RNA sequence: GUUAAAACUCUUCUCAUGCUGGAUUCGAAAUUAGGUGCGCUUCGCGUUU
């Protein structure tokens, strides 16, 4: 499973942003941090490779997929970070 | 057939707080409820000395 490299660079999907710890009984920011994300609408791309295919192997990658759009790719996964779409394309290799 | 293989930098944390679309400027300037139509028609200051 290799890593999912993005297809842009740091300058065109990396933004850092202000995220916040609010008190609540004052209502305001007692910590405050940056922390770097990528933008929606960013595509990435990876090359999955299974070896010796059984038959429930792309059902089983798709159906994980499926489990990861829903909770979510990285981490900070509980607060709304992550959640993506993926689409997928299949290919056996025979003769070189 | 790689000192391999195996192991997700993961979890926790709201860009929140403070700030009123406010200030100035008159629906008023022009236009006569005017024009037409007769308080008229009928009845003697009698009678009585």
């Amino acid at each position: 499973v290799d890593f999912l490299i993005s297809n842009d660079t740091k300058e065109q999907i990396v933004r850092e942003s202000t995220h916040l710890r609010i008190e609540r009984q004052t209502k305001s920011a007692s910590d405050t941090f940056k922390g770097e994300e990528v933008i929606e609408g960013a595509t990435f791309t990876a090359t999955i490779t299974i070896s010796n295919p059984q038959e429930k192997d792309l059902s089983l990658i798709q159906s994980a997929l499926k489990f990861i759009e829903e909770n979510g790719i990285g981490g900070w996964l509980n607060k709304g970070y992550g959640r993506v779409s993926f689409e997928v394309k299949s290919e056996d290799v025979a003769t070189d």
